[PDB]
């Protein structure tokens, strides 16, 4: 499937007392990579979609993640994101995070399969919508 | 199993432009609840265990999370944490996050099953260890 | 002046590789204490004020902070917040952060004087407003 | 003085319910720009300096910041960092954050003068040291 890649440098503050990336940081990066995928695919920013069609973004409903090896500040991560499956109102977005050894060897760092949905805010109530056909086309 | 509960107030800054908790924040809270469980169970802080026995903490190796309903600033979350299963070097730590409606009704917000391990830092290399028997006893 | 106090526990993830609170975390806490002051003083949540009168919150325009001593996970901080001065469209909000030694001795950890304003979002443009008289009264 | 520049893209999660960058995020970026300055100037990473000479990094002792205009997700910030003054054990590190209008016009977003020190961890006690002469030379 159509894959988008992005890089992410790890900062000192992104690490814990144990000297490695504090895990919630990976989710911050996964969230940026998720949105980056759609922006690169041609969708407008949520600020615009909300005005146009009520779409506030793609909130997450489920996640399955695995942490394979550690990473630390100064490491440059490479994130590869694709849509694994289009369902009805949901979609599975896969992210593979790697880093390179000075050997030119690519090591898998972590991976996550996120299940998200396009949604609208009906007043205070979040509500999922069927995946827009036009969006599927842009992402194909 | 032995369950520990803790509360967490959601702050304005913990929310996104869509006005609800930005997901990585739940993982920050899950991480605090994970450690809180061990502290409440009687283990010493990692600062001390590292000196004593080399244990740096309990890094995460895998996670399965589901987001059931939204939450926003001023909501007070209740997190319930327990150890679901002791394996060899790993353990499954379950966290249930809820909030209360003014109806006195308890709504499930999110849940996560985290797989972690007790580990040591051998120089720059993180390494898992068999779950310490003494720790299993404190947590029982 | 009217002072509001709140507590904040420091978490493992709130610390850096150097084992102490990573500074941006203090600002997260200062922001929560700022809002907590207004909530405790009786103002409604911004979600409501925006609908009622267009007020989105109190964005920061300036800050002067000093870090006196370190803090780490498990330390319980005590934050004291007050309004130091009401200007025209701005106000100076002071925050004093301390922690206690087991000696019953209170140590100053950090302090910050924040300059904020009540504001509205005119479309995409943030705009400060004269401090509402009713708010000054609630905070007095 | 020797100035180092770096870019920073603002993400959806870096914004608050008011749709603009939540302030503590600027400090995260200022901290990365501070370290980036030293790395670019040729100092080794703190992981190495701590082993070699005990230097854990450059903790902050004071800060004076001003927020000039707002920024939001997708905006690309440009951060310019330099050392404004070398004192004895401390130094003043200035950071100027800007963004560009599609007009090719550069708008100042925020600025901060941070006062930091090179330090060591003597056991649990952080301690400032006289600025290393060799470091001053690398940064010149
Ligand atoms: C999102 C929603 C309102 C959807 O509920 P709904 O309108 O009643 O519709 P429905 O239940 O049919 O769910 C829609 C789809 O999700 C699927 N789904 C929902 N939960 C799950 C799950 N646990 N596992 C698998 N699929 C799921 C569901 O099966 C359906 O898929 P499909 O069969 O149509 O293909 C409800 O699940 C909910 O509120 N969950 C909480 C969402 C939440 O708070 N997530 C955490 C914070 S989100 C804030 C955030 O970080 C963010 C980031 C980026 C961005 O662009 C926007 C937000
Ligand atoms: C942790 C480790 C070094 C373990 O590798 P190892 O020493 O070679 O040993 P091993 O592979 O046998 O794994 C140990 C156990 O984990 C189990 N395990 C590992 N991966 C998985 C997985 N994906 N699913 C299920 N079980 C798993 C494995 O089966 C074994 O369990 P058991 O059968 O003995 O009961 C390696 O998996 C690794 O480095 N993963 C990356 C860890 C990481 O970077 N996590 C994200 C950041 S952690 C920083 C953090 O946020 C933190 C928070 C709190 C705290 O207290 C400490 C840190
Ligand atoms: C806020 C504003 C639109 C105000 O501009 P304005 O409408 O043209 O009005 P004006 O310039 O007269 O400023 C209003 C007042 O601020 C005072 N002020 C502004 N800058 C300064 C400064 N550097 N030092 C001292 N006073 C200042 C100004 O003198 C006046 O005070 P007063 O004499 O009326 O008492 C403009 O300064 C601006 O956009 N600054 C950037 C704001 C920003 O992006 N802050 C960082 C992110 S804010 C997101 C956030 O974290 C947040 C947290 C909590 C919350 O409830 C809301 C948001
Ligand atoms: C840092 C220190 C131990 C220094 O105390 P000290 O060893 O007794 O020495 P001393 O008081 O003489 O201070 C050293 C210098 O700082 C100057 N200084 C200290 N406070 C101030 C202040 N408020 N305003 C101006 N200058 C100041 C002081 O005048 C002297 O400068 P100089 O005249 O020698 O040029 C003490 O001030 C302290 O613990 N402050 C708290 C530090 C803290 O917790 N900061 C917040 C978290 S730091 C965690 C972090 O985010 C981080 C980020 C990056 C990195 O690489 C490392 C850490």
């Amino acid at each position: 499937a159509r894959s988008i890649t992005m890089q992410q440098r790890i900062e000192f503050g992104d690490c814990d007392p144990a000297g490695i990336v504090w895990y919630p940081n990976y989710h911050r990066w996964l969230d940026a990579a998720s949105r980056n995928y759609f922006i690169k695919c041609g969708l407008p920013p949520w600020r615009q979609t909300v005005v146009e069609r009520g779409i506030v973004g793609t909130p997450i409903v489920s996640c399955n993640a695995s942490f394979v090896c550690t990473a630390s500040y100064d490491d440059v991560l490479t994130i590869e994101t694709c849509i694994k499956e289009w369902r009805r109102k949901s979609f599975v977005q896969r992210h593979s995070v790697s880093r390179t050894t000075p050997g030119g060897d690519v090591q898998l760092v972590m991976r996550a399969d996120e299940i998200r949905v396009f949604a609208m805010n009906d007043g205070e109530r979040l509500r999922a919508i069927e995946v827009p056909a036009d969006y599927i086309e842009l992402c194909s």
